[PDB]
């Protein structure tokens, strides 16, 4: 529901 759009929300933080 929101946990495979959330997955791919908080890949965005791994950036630097």
């Amino acid at each position: 529901r929101q946990i495979k759009i959330w997955f791919q929300n908080r890949r965005m933080k791994w950036k630097k």
